[PDB]
């Protein structure tokens, strides 16, 4: 029924688990498609529910994600980085924008790239409509908002805020070699070893 | 062609939103009553909520570089845009209906974009409020500081208090 | 239509027609036609037939100022209705010669509005409505003869005059029925 | 929603931790199931404090102060934390928890105005219903004041166009006690 | 949608603490659900209070009827309680509650009014329905004055238009009883 | 629209044409047509082209742009209001010397937008297309301006909004006429 | 429409546009403005500006072979753009008299179309798209001098040539930049 | 439209079903969400057991690209042979991934077809953004070619000028292609 | 679910290996009727399924995806056309295993050729075109098998819509009898 479910045996009989909630029990949560609130906040509930059912084991966090709704990220953002275990990322198909941004937000050595996944990185988007005097607040908002990314893009990804800054004027894609290369990503994944 | 007749007294309405055609259509007859005799004063009805800065700017420096002098003539409302060309007419010759009402206000706008275009847009709207705030102290006779002070919202004027402000010149009640 | 236009015609004689919605374009139609009219000769008197549902209160105040304004006298008779802002241009008429026809109705109400906004701006657009309001009762007053707190409580809502309650309200002078 | 059966998703889940979520637009009904939530954690046990994470644009007045009331009546300390944004009533309501309990994550930001309306009708009752936001609209201010520990003036001033602030800033004003970084 | 072997949504654990939630337009499908959990909670016991908590911004009044009815019908005491607004009928809903036993929290509002209806067809077909929709107006009027304390006269004079209460003036008219802030 | 001849009419017998609103193919046919007319009537005499425009679609524009150059009178431009994009480019465009902003109207440039649908093979063909436009019209842009290739191509990345003043000093237009003299 | 209009006016100088989306009726206008002008004067060129992204095939053949049909010479003019269909017209004008205007762009591809129902007719529609195709690849080579073979080629996808590029292709003969 | 479901009590609906005993359905548009459903199951069976084939049954016009990718990466990675089976049709992004099923082991049910062309995209924006848009579409139309070489054993050449166009293929023809490795026709 | 104790009515007669096939034919009711065929083979590969058929037809490719299976798998695949088969739906219920195709009496059949559309460059319209016209010519083939008709009668009967009655089903081959009363 559109979501499969699996049947686990007892500690006190058979319980039924759909495939998400089954993937759960080996710490792994899926980020998929558009950022938004509820699908953050989804996320930021099971990265808490997995520290304390252990806050010593990695979690591994799979991205596939065009990018989103900014705020809506940084709920994820710092909750990965509040919570105590170490935050695995993967990207696979790709992380755009926001996807970008939470993907190199994962733990130092810990972020990886599917062989034929994709990056792209790229500055925010935004927009208001009212009074000029309510325009300037809202741009400088945003303004703000653009430099508080950029500097954590800087600091994650090793470059120098101007480079970052630089960069991320247009979209800019990167292939899975060139995001190692970029420090987006720690390695490529290829092969179950 | 009532309208065609009274052209041919030199006056000219401008009625409803302000926008570029029919901006094009009010500079286009000041154009032509300045050539048909450019000693002659032209008057220009207002009965307008507001509109499109540039647009208004397309009727506000015709007003300025056409020989005549362009009297103004608010009735019913003259709001947003319509204030400012209401208040840009030829000093002494700008008027008010007993019951007409006036409202001044800053530019309103939006974007859609990237943060750098945001900034762009941004800092082109505020220099247009700046523009606009200088023009109309000029009008008035208020101090920058004041039209500053008073256009961050709404502000509704009655005839009587449109005088005092120095956004007309007087007020017309019964023809002489 | 019809196209011989009727209204171009009629004009000939300073008839006027206010008909249905009042807004800023049909309102400049008809100043136009007073403008027109006093110039053609400031001596005669204009007819302004007015059949409304009433309309925007500043277009109205287009036509009224107008009315007021250019030296002949607006003699106004209602056909069919007048409502809200067409009443208060019917009892603007000149005094003496404001008419209904015997089966025409006048309404008079207060002023309808609406805002959406800061609780700031809300305080400002609804102190203006007030201001406004309180302004057209007072020329409600003023033109019918009735006190302002008459006209007050008779316009917190609809209120419907036939022809014959109209003349004894004061909102128009009496009614025609057969031409002289 | 991460589903295991006997329906239970993983929100249920961690409402066995005291922990709710507030997310999103403030309106009646997403209000109701936080007002429940409330109710049910405090009978469980009236004592243990109750841990309130707010992402919210903001909503409507009255049901966010559905939650407002509830948080204030009910026996067990409401802890709030911000994460993404609390804007509008999201930011009033992360300031109305218990005091020294209310956080904000290092990214998250708060957001502060007026209310806003809109009516439509006669003359009349467009002034009954301005005077009703206006009583609303100096409400929410006392509130305000009350709780960041700013003046009556100072939160007038602060609030009539739309006030960002960092965490950093958000600690500075009074409106959360501390900046959450990193689990004990 | 919160859960809680046995699994139970978090509403239905509330109803069996003879708490009621009536959140909402009031329309006949939601009344009716409110109608049947009075009824369940009456044969679980009849002598105990039933909480019905009310926000809502009124609705359709033979709809609310329905519950008023029930409310007056049935042996337990219905105790009511306002949280973030209770509206025109919702107002009736609040104040037809247990004398003694209704209640505001500090932060909702109450707001009371007239009916309001419409018509279209025949003159003989608009005064049968004119006439009609006064007789309910005059039957609201009359329940309205009999559980405030208020006069026929003075409900109808304050009924005319939109009329706005807060939680203290709600008391003072005679709408509630006294304002619940703390639990004990 | 008001009778004297319509307003406008009137205003084409004095060598005035107004070009007004977005740019399209058939408001920009009747500029042309406009023109044509007007080299008639006497090819000698300067033609007066108003702009008031937030732009529009190029090749529309550049049927304006070489019926100007093309035919033999001078035409001078006068933006009102606004002159964006295209309209900016047109304004540009006039005969040097008698291109002209009005004090208060403002100017805005900036690159091609554009946009296609299709197999990757189609979306080369039209990605490089637009780029031989937008070279093309930098060219043009320094052309009249005075400004040097690699300066108008900085400078159009993103939209570039110049007052009357600053638009004289670019080089989009030769004086602001204040007064009629 | 700035009157007589400016059309008209620029029709008494056998100056016709071609201006848009290529459609039956605005066809229909050109055809008729041609049949009008070799009337006025058999012997005398006709101007027709072109600008236009394109259009239906049956539409602008109908101004194909009215312009092959009629005695005068019809001078072509690219302003803007000539594209598909457009350009097809371009190209089709007399022999030494096309012009691209310095600015203009042309671009030729191969015919557009659809069609749904049954398979057979589907084959019916597919056969008859496929002969146009081949009937305005033979077409554009008689006016280009190019080979049906390379048309072929260079109309499988769309191909944009500039003002020179369209003389070198042999589309257009040359470029008109001022007035002689 | 319900599924349907069996007793045996305990309960499961019938894709459960048949997931528990290691085939998976791609049927439909390709695109995340479903991509991400086809991605778990796969973690979940190589879990289950590592070292045993999956059965994944491909019914599919096409789809996204990127999360077709997602899918392609996690087939190859995994370590269990993920065999493909081809009903109805595969077409774009679901031949691509029909013929990136563990070599040998990629089928055709016999009436199904295959349909291989190059990819379509969009972009809408500034000249300078269509070029950026424009050289990433190109990139990734390159990308699949070599993959689509390597799977089938076509030269890179052979593989970009089939793809310009549309180009369907029967069940033999896939074969002869390189696209599966067989036909399966009746069971055994 | 629509009847059940969520185990729905249509559970009930899977486990006595009865599954439906109604509505229009698309590829999410088609992969469901392929997955209850691959489970019921699985519980028995020996046993007969049985596959009502009600459809006014459908995606010509979704419908193939049954026909394979059908095909591919042990257990025969008794057909029952109740209400009507028209188009795929009288494909698949003609490719039940031969002698045990049934038409209910009032039931009704019929077929027709493909139909398609595309846009686009001409280059295009005759690559979809060629593509249908060889889906046409497959499936007259494959029809022609499964009645015992000539390619050629199947080819004249089927260029425009042609309807049966369930004796007229029986006489063409497309089913092999009607089912009135049970035994
Ligand atoms: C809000 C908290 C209580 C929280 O998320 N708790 C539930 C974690 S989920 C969980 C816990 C135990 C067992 C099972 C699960 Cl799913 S917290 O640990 O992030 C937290 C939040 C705030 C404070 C403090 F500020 F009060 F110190 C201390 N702890
Ligand atoms: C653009 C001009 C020619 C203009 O508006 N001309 C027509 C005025 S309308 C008219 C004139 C004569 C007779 C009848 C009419 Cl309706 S101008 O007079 O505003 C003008 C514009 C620019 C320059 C100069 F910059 F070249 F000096 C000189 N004059
Ligand atoms: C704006 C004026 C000039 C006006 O309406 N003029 C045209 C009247 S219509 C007419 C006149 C003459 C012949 C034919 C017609 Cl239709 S006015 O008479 O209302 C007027 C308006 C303002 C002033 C003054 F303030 F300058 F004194 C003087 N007169
Ligand atoms: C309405 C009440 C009874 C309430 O919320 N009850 C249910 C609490 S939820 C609960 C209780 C016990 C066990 C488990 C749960 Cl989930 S109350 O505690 O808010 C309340 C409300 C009103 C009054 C009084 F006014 F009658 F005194 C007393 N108590
Ligand atoms: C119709 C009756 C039999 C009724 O409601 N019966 C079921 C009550 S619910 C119930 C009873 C026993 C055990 C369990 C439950 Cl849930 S009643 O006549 O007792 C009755 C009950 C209630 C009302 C009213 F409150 F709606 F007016 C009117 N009549
Ligand atoms: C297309 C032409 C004939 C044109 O626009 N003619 C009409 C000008 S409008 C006119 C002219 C005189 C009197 C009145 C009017 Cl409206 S042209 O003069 O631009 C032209 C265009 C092309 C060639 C040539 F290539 F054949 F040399 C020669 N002349
Ligand atoms: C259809 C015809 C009559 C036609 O277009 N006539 C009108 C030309 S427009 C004209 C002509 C002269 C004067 C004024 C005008 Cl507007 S025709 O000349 O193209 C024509 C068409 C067909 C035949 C024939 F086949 F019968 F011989 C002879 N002539
Ligand atoms: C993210 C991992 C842990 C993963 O997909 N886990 C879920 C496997 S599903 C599963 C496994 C066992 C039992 C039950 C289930 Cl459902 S992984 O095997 O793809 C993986 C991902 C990353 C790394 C490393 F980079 F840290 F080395 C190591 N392993
Ligand atoms: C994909 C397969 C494994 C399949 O349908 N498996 C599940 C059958 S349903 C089932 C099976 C066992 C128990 C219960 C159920 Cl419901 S298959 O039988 O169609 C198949 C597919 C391919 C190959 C081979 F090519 F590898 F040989 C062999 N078998």
């Amino acid at each position: 029924a559109l979501v499969p479910m699996v049947i686990e045996q007892t500690s006190r009989g058979e319980r039924s688990f759909d495939i998400y909630s089954r993937l759960l029990k080996e710490r792994v949560i899926f980020l998929t498609g558009q950022v938004e609130d509820h699908m953050a906040n989804l996320i930021v509930a099971q990265m808490l529910f997995l520290e304390a059912e252990n806050p010593e084991k990695d979690i591994y966090l799979y991205i596939n994600s065009p990018g989103g709704v900014i705020t809506a990220g940084m709920s994820i953002y710092d909750t990965m980085q509040f919570i105590k275990p170490d935050v695995s990322t993967i990207c696979m198909g790709q992380a755009a924008s926001m996807g970008a941004f939470l993907l190199t937000a994962g733990a130092k050595g810990k972020r990886f790239c599917l062989p034929n996944s994709r990056v792209m990185i790229h500055q925010p988007l935004g927009g208001y409509q009212g009074q000029a005097t309510d325009i300037e607040i809202h741009a400088r908002e945003i303004l703000k908002v653009k430099g508080r990314m950029n500097e954590l893009m800087a600091l994650h990804t090793g470059q120098s805020l101007e480079q970052i800054e630089r960069d991320t004027e247009r979209d800019r894609f990167l292939s899975a070699p060139e995001a190692v290369e970029y420090g987006l990503v720690d390695s490529i994944l290829t092969h179950r070893n």
